[PDB]
């Protein structure tokens, strides 16, 4: 259970984005169901009125809450991956559109979940601003809990993976365009009953064995980091 607060640009904080820049629902339950229009952008996808400008190469950062801001974040039991999609607002999410430039799973080095290390961040993971055409984007950002997705949802609707998705506005001014936005996969459809990372026992199968959701990333993509980028408490 967690939403997104706002954003960050280099670092500088864009300030409260709940339905301003954020698409934001109206609580962080979670959408369990792969063939809903609600995997879009979760359950109130709409036009809000603004759009946080960045140029390609900022340092684009999510900052996600539990309850209020920067505080637990998001239950330690949640377990699982993160990824963050983009596609033109021109689509509205639909169609052939959302394209993937960042996935963490589980770091065998650190023997950590994306989730784990994202409380650890105070709620903050980022992307760099790809070197797409100038103009309006949306952002998706999706962390899914895999503490009950041993079950499929379709088999047993009180469990299944958990999608927690939040889809900013985003308004890319300056970018040399070096990498043009190809078509994406989408959502709801790219996720299935049978797509890999979905349906997943923690507890039984080892994390070293997780693969996450396809798509791959993009060529195009050009990073990111779980990390804590600002203090929230220094306001
Ligand atoms: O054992 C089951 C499973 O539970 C996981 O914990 C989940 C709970 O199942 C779920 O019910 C709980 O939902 C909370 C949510 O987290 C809160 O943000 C929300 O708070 C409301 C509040 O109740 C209102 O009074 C106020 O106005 O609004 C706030 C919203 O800001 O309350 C809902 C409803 O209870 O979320 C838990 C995860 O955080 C366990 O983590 C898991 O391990 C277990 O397997
Ligand atoms: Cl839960
Ligand atoms: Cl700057
Ligand atoms: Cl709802
Ligand atoms: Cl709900
Ligand atoms: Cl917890
Ligand atoms: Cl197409
Ligand atoms: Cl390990
Ligand atoms: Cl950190
Ligand atoms: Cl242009
Ligand atoms: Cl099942
Ligand atoms: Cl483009
Ligand atoms: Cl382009
Ligand atoms: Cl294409
Ligand atoms: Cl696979
Ligand atoms: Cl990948
Ligand atoms: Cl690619
Ligand atoms: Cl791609
Ligand atoms: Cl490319
Ligand atoms: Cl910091
Ligand atoms: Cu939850």
């Amino acid at each position: 259970h967690t939403l997104v607060w706002g954003v960050w640009v280099n670092g500088v904080d864009q300030g409260d984005g709940r339905n301003i820049y954020i698409r934001s629902p109206p609580n962080n339950n979670p959408v369990k169901n792969l063939t809903s229009p609600d995997m879009t952008c979760n359950v109130d996808n709409r036009v809000v009125p603004k759009s946080v400008p960045v140029n390609a190469g900022d340092t684009l950062t999510f900052e996600w809450y539990h309850n209020t801001r920067d505080d637990d974040i998001i239950a330690s039991s949640h377990h699982g991956p993160i990824a963050v999609y983009i596609a033109p607002a021109a689509s509205n999410g639909q169609g052939n559109v959302w394209v993937k430039l960042f996935e963490d799973a589980y770091n065998v080095t650190n023997s950590t979940w994306a989730v784990d290390r994202l409380i650890t961040a105070h709620g903050q993971h980022s992307v760099v601003v790809p070197h797409v055409a100038p103009g309006d984007y949306l952002f998706r950002a999706e962390i899914i809990a895999l503490h009950e997705a041993d079950s499929l949802y379709s088999q047993n609707p009180i469990r299944g993976a958990q999608f927690y998705i939040s889809c900013a506005q985003i308004t890319i001014n300056s970018s040399d365009d070096s990498t043009p936005l190809p078509a994406g996969v989408p959502f709801p459809g790219a996720y299935t009953d049978s797509t890999p990372g979905i349906q997943f026992n923690i507890y039984t199968t080892p994390a070293t064995s997780y693969v996450a959701p396809p798509p791959s990333v993009w060529s195009g993509a050009l990073g990111g980091s779980i990390a804590q980028v600002g203090d929230a408490s220094l306001e």
